[PDB]
């Protein structure tokens, strides 16, 4: 009974691994402005796969009638798809080919990546079952509670494909979402496609 | 399992204990200014070996737009490396080669260390492998939660080169790192003319 | 295993007994002033016995550019050693000589202290190994928490050597120690060697 | 092993039961004014036996330089011997021959008290040892945490002599102490000595 | 275990056989504005106090000993089958006109069941029957053990239908009057009254 | 403009020829820990009450109507010059043993002249004087009217040197009993004890 | 009348008030307590400076503890010291009497200011005032508060008369004692044994307008 | 009976206008790090110049034994003189040369300061007396209180030498000062020294 | 004295009307997102007038390292000049010539707006001189302390030149300003198709 989360990053759903019952399906859900350092975001959870997608994810529901949203917070960033995304910005309706799906599956075990910190890609542990091979990505750097190296040990932290633009901003209070200024942000270094080349390779394990 | 962390104290990472898998590599931090009185700051936690260096770390990613960081406290502390460094105050790119390398390694038993505190080497436990020699090294020398004493159990008190500037400042809100003017501190004396004044240490573990 | 913890009540470091390991060494800090309720403050803790001597133990390091302490209280106590002292408060570094050592080993169990509160020497408890032998100290009376009676159980409330002035105070944000004005206090009375007669007795006992 | 009080309304300590060993001796203390409520005051815990004897128990230490009591609250009650109390108030000092003596013990299990709540002595559970026959005592009748009912399972609620004046008043902040106004409070009553006849009564038992 | 019994009159009730009897007391139903943590249940002990006042916030019954502080005054305790005049009386003049409780250590927990119309509702399967009751929730907000997690309780199922099932009491006035509404918090169904009644029993496994 | 008189027995003091008296009460020298910013000077007339309570804290004297909520009990009153027995008395009891008051509309501001030594002060230049007596120095703390300041008001000079110049009342004890120390808050000098303490008058400018 | 001015003697001797000025009363020199809030002025300008009983706890509303409770964390107060040389050892309310300066308050006819003039020499009163004492410059409230600094200056409390290597003393609440003060020539404001110090050390006046 | 406050910007103290008794002396203090809002840091207010100089201006006096600062903040700016500042850190006694002098005036009236917004020297208001001619300093351009337009009218937005480094820092807890990192801070621009040439220009006036 | 605040709504610095001292010239900024409900954002008052541009005005000072700005809040917005902006969210440098420039004057007495809340120009009182004519413009609508109609009064309540887009927005923490989606908005509407539905109004003074 534990959850391995998959984000595929294009408008595709991903499969779960073979003998790994789907839970639901979602849209990727990266970073939620002004959150509870109490809160963990990681890609690696439950929460970061949302069944429906919204500009206001801080909202209970989705009808503000019913459940008003109180504080300032209304930035959101999602993983994108390798949908190139045009500069003009976009609404809640036309941003949906642009955001990444994803699955939660039923694992047997708790899975965790391995990271190499260079250009290999690390082995699984002994007797683990490998389910994919990826490029090392941290966006919790900070001292915090889960943060930095522990942070590394989640699923969440190994994606499988290189992007130059990783993910997009969503103006909440606006209805809006349009691409993301910096490049490369996030991804962990090492001790043209030559961004590529400097990028750490992690492979993510389940013991079965 | 049990983790262990080393310091090299240069900008080599270290290696993990022969039977040990390496989890990740980072960069020496000591000591994040004011916080959370319980929330502990000891060099021997996988939270002073962070994988990616900067001058602020209190934020909870390195991108200013993304996190904002509201709290007044930015300074930070880092093992320094053997290299001597100049007296101007360096940025986040300038100050990368003089920060201490570290890896976080997995252990088969929980690691602690022995102090003698005078000149000679204290022996490891009955039967226990030892890991390294060093120098006692306490910064939390305080009164508070889990501070001096029980601090000296811990990996995190013992270094393996004595240095008359063992670590650095980092400035957040300025974007700056610069060389710390007292010298010889931390360092636990005695109950090359202060390696002889200082306490001697040695981990082991029980493999 | 447990800890246990000895006060020489001199400038010597004690041995600690049995062939229990010593662990550390340090000076024997009696009483933080204005303290949480919430933190413990026995003679029988590890947080009795610091490595480092400092007129200041409520900075987290001793050195203030790096360690800045916030609050109003500075006034700390330590034991005494034997030496007598004299009129003129003293800084950190002349204190040094004036101030007990003390040492904290592993145990094979937990001690306890027993009083007699006569001028008997009360037993060990059956099948339990003896340690030493002294004067019943009780600082904390208060009807607290972890006060009176159960202050009592603690190897913290059994000193070795009666004293006339037990103990000296630390003004911090001054950096100078002096004697302490009132004279037999803390000990703990019977139901000028004359004072000695009307204390309580007591045993530090472990089960080997 | 467990803790067993044992007050004797006397100013003479009482004795442990046989086989008990005795941990200290102290003086009654009933009731401290105006503590938290999540601090229970029951006769039959630990904190209700003081080593030593203070008209303001509520700071830490008595010595006044060096534990300072900052909050309002300075009334504290306690248990009083059969003496006669004059209606002159009285000091420290000279109040200490009418106060209660108290024991700690060492017991084989958890003493509790039954409850007769009519004038017959109650049996002990069927293969418990009896430790002492009283009087029913419920100070805490209030519907508080461990109140009312809760309390007379307490080996506290059983006092071993009735008494018009069970216990005495001490003024801290005035450094005094007089007899009660009141008479026969707290008393649990039945469903010259016409009101000892009007008590419940009751007896503690232990399964040894 | 614990169990409680309520005999809304003015005698102690007994014990079921093979019980032992802990305490005796007086039946509170509900203090006035308590933490929401803090549970007002018939079947706690908490209901059943060994000494009636008019004021059950303070600590203790001698104010000069224990003074109570904050601003809630008021409390309701299972009223006697008496009829009740209508001058508001004082602590003293009360007495007879409140219910009398016990607590007993029970083998294991009990529960009640409900059958929500006139119907007896059946025990479970091998359990041992304590009581036939009609159904009684005040506890009806969505609050944290409230609705029908209170219908667990064996404080649920009062043995005796009334009008007027209880009393208030006044702190600060040291006085207790009859309550003005009628029928309340009886559970009805999905005196031509006490036909529209949910019944009730309490079982325990023995 | 207002003046208040403390005769220091039971007896009502009459006020200075040529001044309406507005009322007469009890002689109220402080209360117990009240907020900072309020003062407790003789020379105001919130020390002359009207009525006589061991609880002034309370709005009304009836509890049942203004219930009284915070912590703090303790009154001091002025006594009169009654010896005083050992028995902690009660609020009736204690009646002719407290001082009596009374407050008067002034023709202009009067203020109390000091000598620090045992010689009368003279009055300034064109002002009425209009009694003599020892200087009395409560409010001696650095805080706000404090100190010196406390010795310009008109309630800083009693006529009457006493030994026991005031008395405790507990509140939630319904209690008043003579005060433990001797000579307090007399202000010195830079009965051999009279000797010991300086004078004062208390002028106006009429 | 009007105004107030008071007068440090810095000796155990009352000052007289000048100018035929009304004495209102005498006392001893509060020159700070501890920790007060930032709300709360601490000249010794101010009648609150000159208290008619010393106690070694001023914080107190009056000096009986059973009657008024002090509850607060504050402990520690500094009084103006006298002429006369002290041991080393703390000393108690009693003994440590004739070793605080004395005071007066006075009224004044107008408002008192205080000129500096930063150097050695004596500077002048304004055209039309009459001079009353001539002194070295005093500063203890030299951060950036709300009335401090330079504002501090042009208060009568920033003229001591006498020069002293030992200024003031400690006094230790509740621990009911005083003693003499480590650190040395503590506020005297500067230039732009003891002869040496006394030079470096700006020079002031106190001017009213009569 | 008004306040005017003169900046030298060297290390030299500077002269009031004539008829102006000089009240006191000092060093000009810019802005102090994290303080109130409700706190007013203009260069044209006397709280601007100090009498004593020290890295730790938040103290309310210079001895930390007898007045203790609590809060986190040590940084402080301070105008600077024309010498110019090498690159290594300064303490409190070297950097003093380095800190530009000020004076306070007793003024028959308010002045104020005029700008331009362009090249041009505006005129002092027609029956006024002039006092300086400066280049617009504007440092409190923020839309709190006083700030913005209403700082421009205080004599304190008027500095007579215009300078590519016109301040320098004071870490507090640290004990040292250096220079500027940024150039041209604070000047306000119009609507080689080509910089100077950007400058806005201002003169202070007042009413005689 | 009194104050007089003219927005150009161009990127040309009004003039005051004859016979004012001009006291200073800045940038028009409407409001700042979420403050002190006490704390009032007329276009009337010297406040809405900064000499100064930044996408960040909730600080003390532009220099991000001397004074750093806390709180959560970021957003402004400006009076937007003639100009047809892009559909590009620019920078603190590009936004310049597209923010309405604005003057502070002496005035001798406090100015006034009239308002006829229908297509026809309302009178000037008796003996006052008229300053000029425009649109009724009321963001203030809510029935807080000083608004709705006591917004009205206020000279900031007159603005020249009828735009489909008055203002712009700016982004405190992305340093950005974009223009705004919602069109004909603060416009008061009556009891070149819009013009019509305008209310128009007139500042005076007595002088």
């Amino acid at each position: 009974g534990f959850l391995l989360v998959l984000h595929s990053q294009t408008d595709q759903e991903p499969t779960c691994p073979l003998g790994m019952p789907r839970l639901w399906t979602g849209y990727s859900l990266l970073y939620l402005e002004g959150q509870e350092k109490a809160h963990n975001q990681d890609l690696g959870l439950a929460g970061s796969c949302l069944p429906v997608f919204s500009t206001l994810p801080f909202a209970y529901c989705n009808i503000h009638q019913v459940c008003h949203y109180a504080q300032r917070n209304d930035r959101s960033y999602w993983l994108a798809s390798a949908a190139p995304l045009p500069m003009m910005p976009l609404s809640e309706e036309a941003i949906r080919p642009y955001v990444s799906r994803c699955a939660v599956c039923e694992a047997p075990a708790q899975a965790v990546a391995v990271h190499s910190q260079d250009q290999s890609i690390p082995p699984c542990p002994q007797t683990w079952r490998s389910l994919w091979i990826g490029y090392s990505f941290l966006m919790h750097t900070g001292a915090g509670d889960q943060g930095g190296g522990q942070a590394l040990m989640s699923p969440g932290s190994c994606l499988e494909d290189f992007r130059a633009a990783p993910f997009l901003e969503c103006q909440g209070r606006q209805g809006t979402c349009h691409f993301f200024a910096n490049k490369y942000s996030f991804w962990l270094t090492t001790v043209s496609q030559a961004q590529r080349q400097k990028i750490s390779r992690c492979q993510v394990c389940v013991k079965y």
